[PDB]
């Protein structure tokens, strides 16, 4: 994840601009090979045109140059590319919305789980270390930097994330399939044997337990999904060969004919074709925006940082449920105890954001005293 | 299900480019009929305005085809497309994220209800039995390959979905409409009849469990919803004819007429439409998009694995509320049970992912002792 | 509805071309007419032109044959046609969404109603009773095909939707506005009278009971407010005179003029607009399927079958809550019960389908020793 | 609100077209005042150029005119305007999804409340008052109807929606905020002591009181937010300026000159730009879509009628909870008490509508005997 | 955020007009400097082609001139410019979306938390302040503004927000990452001891508090989501490029050649490129759209006012939790006590808005008494 959110928070002058000048996950990067490889078709093209032709054949590259640039449109690249882009841009969005956060989880655990002795704290672990463990088995499913910290479930045994009891069980019950789901199971009987021995007070917290446990569960589902069910590969291909075709064609029809030739559109040989490649900048770096975001849990640089999110959800549960649990701040009287109407102070930087309530925009209606007589 | 995305974790140099000489689900495949009716259609026109036709009947084709290469433009083929294509994606993911999972029921069912004994054992089995049952009679009428698999209901029977008993007290109930509502309305007796026999101790219990088989049957009927409600035909004939159309007009325009005629853009005959075969792979494919995706439910490539999904369903709804239940890994003391921030080893494959930590944008603002002043 | 869904499930040899061969639902039943008019106007046209016109008048009208064509453009018709018509397609399918189904409140009704005597079961039929009543009665008033069902609400009490009390009540509660809510507040009293009464032993499920109820009542909601708000007809006309002005120009502009005049694009002189006739094809089609999916409600072949739907809803509700109830199959051991991995068998005609399960993405990824050890 | 969902029931022979003889809520409405000025533009410059200038400076606006024709484009204007317009119609839409009705939650208030004495009617159609009070605050601040309905609370107070007791506690409480939230704490704490008092007998029931409450109070949020935060002055600014842009270079691109000159594309002079008259209404009637529903709570044809969603909520309010509380039809056999198969009749209108039942697409597949046995 | 609801209530005559004179929040003030840069570039180019080149080299620059403004129309810009926007404006309002209002949960808290003593006080108090100080948390964190008022955690304590107490108990929870969860769970637990205690009745009101707390929770952090995770920079340097790069161009090919060497579209010089500067107006405004909506919580005219939502969220959830606990207006029969049918008065300026119901679309439905009967 390449984070520039504090570099745009205003529209100064030329402020996406200043972001040209960088370098991790930007369009150089991602373009730089194949823009390379294109340049090297065009000028090897263009060679073989002007000293390896002769003269009927220089004509007949010309007429093919011309026909060529006739077919080169730019309404079904663009559209195709937009729709593509959307899509996948959507379900990047999507997939980030589907990582699982134990936050409510954990809060809950915190609260409904009683006990400030050994085996009360070892339950609240447990909860959220379960839920920590789907988390991560989903993860390691779903993501390459993960599946490296944890090529192995003894892996994640060496880590913390799984007792060798639990190692030990997850192999007695294995399935031919992903066994992701099976710490929401052991959650909901860990939940129960708690409400029946009398940690959870009331099953109305059970529920709530379970139906956060149960909300975390259909992240991580959603998650195994989006990596299992791919765009169709035809949609892929069809936005691939549409920008190919188009750059192909591009690499004859946008040859600089001779300007000896009177040619329409040929009367400058610039050599460069700065449009062109700026064509091949603006559609090929539509299409890397994709190329990017189709796996956004791989190791790209705008990718997820999913080993982060790994660590500091392990830190924040553990820490939440056994550390915070019944340990409150002391409660005192706030500044505002005898003040009806609190005013916080603003600094010297922040006074001019001092503003005046909006009380709709039906507020500033100017009416005359017959008109608002009721009839 | 066609996945590959493993190969396009990063962005590589031609990360799609490799996705090209692929097969399965692949373009060529969905495209290699229509792609030769094209060729020989083409050619045989070929051959005909060129060995078949007089002087007077060559110049009439002539000037056809430049007519109809001047005209072909007139023909919107990426606006409808695309429009069409986004609707046809939108509702195949829609139909995905309508495939009902039990995973959620199943964990309330293996926690809610009580009783190792052989009861509440046949009690769990009898009630994740109803949710796979009714996911199956859905899907045995949404797809294809499912049905292909349990063509009657004695299939389901002989499958293990249903016993002789559910198949009698389903053929009783019979109904001039699809049955797969039944087992939703079965569940929900045999839950109170649970929770009124002391297997599920507080209702609020059972409130949880009828609101998962609720959720799956809201995902049950929109499944029925997008069998029976399709796509109005009407825009998908416009979008058949615009894409035929497009290349019918492509058989006669397309054509390399005589270069000794030295009409403009036909100077040159070389033979093969190559730019032409282009524009037939990216826009039929394109529309070949919507023709695999229009009913995700079949037997194409990337149509969704229907089968594998019962399958899977049953085993681990059978597993978790039968084998799984009251039955976990003994309760210990984990690796940080004294350490109050974990940190859990980088393998030397992973060790440059160890990021630190964003406390958001707005932390590098550096402001002096007189602004920041109350 | 006109259903396809089974012609459309492989992405076979023309699978979208077999659809061109139907009639009801397709864009040749609501073209024919706006087709044989704009041919008869083109038509009468192209003779006024060759038959009744003076050498000065066919030149002016040849003059004006090309600025028409000048003046036709394809890019604003298809961009608002496109807007239009996903918003028409989008509104079309949530219409379709709010449609109210009663199977959860149904199941619901069955499960937590107690009683297996006349006053239980009486009390189950009139509580579905009323979900399908006030179902029935916000569909007589959005769809024509139930207003034409029952024209009057003694024609509901005629078909079993409502008592004869029902609609002496519902006429003693008049008031200047559609009654279709009426039945959620008699649902509401009813459930709460069960559950003083005991046939509800707690209250949670009445609580469920009244969810669901009010779901319904959301959904039904939506189709008055759909049926009420409909898309500003500012918007409708202006693609309306989009796509009549198109091809009110293209009536002249798409003359085909004389050919001894030579006139650019103008070397053939065929008879029939082949190019014109399938752009009023794909616009005017296009613009029907929003005029078919504006209202969904009324007759057309792809509008939805709301009376099959009230139908089916009421047998099924009626069934579920009165023969259902309490009447389950018997329980038995099934043919797993001592199998730990069950697998269902395949047919011949299935075998091909029987797929290895997917791991997830990180699965087939490959490492060393050396980096796979923690560091 | 204009209404023609009735009159686009069934896609008829020109059924949109039908719709452009209207008047109220239509493009003619919106358009002729900007219509005439454009038209008043024209037309002098036409003069100014044909009767006003010398051949000299008549030869300079000449190749003005061939200089604008060229810079008017149809691809951006058509991109932003379709953008812009999605976006204030998905915004319009939004905004009516977010209009309070109270049914839900006066359903509740007239099945949980008991009592049928004076004080549990009382409080009844004091809570029912508070929701339609925080309504109709939430809604004469957002609404300028409602506004000139009611420029002040003494307003409301006359109109029934406040007492003056509440009218007093609500001057009491007065922050430099809109108080519109106000109405649901009092709700939230009327209903805790209608449950103290036992007047709600199940804290489950006071639970679903607040939660339907609470989703009110979250459409009024949403009100007020649509309300205030606006759409961007920098988009709406950057879509006027293209469509005003596009038709002021219209204004001297698209003058008619002297045929005599044998310009290209200026051999005729028809005076009346039909096509640029089109291109006008049709461009500027897609930019009055978005003033229209850029503000949907304002005084336009296609605008809300709040006033009247008002009124009905406050009557159909009272009415439930009040003269609909444990006020039932009396409960008899329905007319399929004994009969498995519930079958409605239909009409002679109306019998063309019996549909067969979708069995699902794979019902017709047929399979020989071969491939049916399992493997 | 600059309001013009009001200004656009009706589509009156050039009602999009007259916002074209405003000047907070527009397109002129966050496009004055580039376009002064455009213009200082633009003829400082056309002093260069007309007062400091030679004839063969002014032949190159109109060769050049041409060659321009041929193949500026290879720029999509129009097409990357509406589907970055696009996805820019629906990231802008989610994060609008995901603003936290305490109002469902300072409800609940008002009502559910019992006592009018000191301790029940104290009890909403701190409740409600939990809320809010994980709101005023987040928002420091994503917020330029709210950061500049609050620099430090020191500045929360001094605001109110804060107590000393709560302080040292989160510097003493100290994680290396963002520590805005923590209200968090101190609400969750306040509020189970509070439900021990006694002043929370029954555990359905602890569960509904929670789950208030909790989706300000999930508010909070997709507001945390939308500062990290940004629009790719990859999208943002095409459209960027995109529009750059076109009015590079039309710095040299909109230049107004020498109208004695007759070119064809050339032949008058205007000197002021009155279209290219309506051109740079539109595309560099639709830019600014996204610039300025890219990241909605920093000090632009129309970013979101995020200051005033905390001091009105702090009043707002203390003045309901402490003035207004069982503090009701005194109950007493409305005006349509004995009236079946309530009719509010209208003003004069709105008796046109009296309209009659809308019954149904299928009400006007005109059938003879043949075809309204039953088939037997
Ligand atoms: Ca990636
Ligand atoms: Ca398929
Ligand atoms: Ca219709
Ligand atoms: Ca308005
Ligand atoms: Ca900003």
């Amino acid at each position: 994840t390449i984070t520039y959110t504090s570099q745009v928070a205003n529209a100064r002058l030329g402020s996406f601009s200043r972001l040209l000048l960088c370098w991790r996950g930007s369009i150089y990067k991602l373009l730089y090979g194949e823009f390379l490889i294109f340049l090297l078709c065009y000028y090897i093209i263009r060679f073989i045109y002007r000293l390896a032709l002769t003269e009927e054949q220089q004509l007949m590259f010309e007429k093919l140059t011309l026909y060529c640039d006739s077919y080169i449109q730019l309404i079904p690249i663009s559209f195709v590319l937009g729709f593509y882009v959307t899509l996948v841009v959507t379900r990047w969005w999507n997939q980030y919305e589907n990582l699982p956060w134990p936050d409510r989880l954990m809060s809950l655990v915190s609260g409904f789980v009683e006990g400030k002795d050994e085996q009360g704290r070892l339950l609240r672990r447990t909860l959220i270390r379960y839920a920590n463990l789907g988390n991560v088995l989903i993860l390691r499913s779903v993501s390459t930097a993960v599946y490296k910290r944890f090529p192995s479930a003894q892996h994640l045994v060496q880590a913390g994330f799984m007792t060798p009891a639990e190692h030990k069980q997850l192999e007695k019950l294995s399935l031919p399939h992903n066994m992701f789901w099976v710490p929401w199971v052991w959650f909901a009987n860990l939940s129960m044997k708690a409400w029946l021995g009398g940690r959870i007070r009331d099953p109305i917290l059970l529920q709530s337990l379970l139906n956060e446990m149960n909300t975390l569960r259909t992240q991580c589902g959603h998650l195994y999904a989006y990596d299992w069910i791919s765009i169709p590969l035809v949609y892929t291909q069809v936005v691939t060969v549409a920008v190919y075709s188009f750059f192909l064609t591009c690499l004859v029809g946008r040859q600089f004919l001779n300007p000896a030739k009177a040619y329409p559109g040929h009367e400058l040989d610039l050599v460069v074709p700065v449009f062109t490649f700026l064509q091949f900048f603006f559609y090929v770096g539509w299409l890397k925006v994709a190329e990017q975001l189709i796996n956004p849990f791989g190791e790209d640089d705008d990718d997820f940082e999913t080993n982060w999110i790994v660590d500091r959800n392990l830190q924040v549960s553990l820490l939440a449920v056994d550390e915070m649990h019944q340990d409150l701040p002391r409660m005192e009287p706030d500044m505002y105890w005898n003040k009806p109407e609190p005013q916080p102070p603003y600094t010297a930087a922040s006074a001019q954001f001092r503003r005046a309530s909006f009380m709709g925009s039906t507020f500033n209606i100017s009416l005359n005293k017959e008109e608002m007589e009721f009839q």
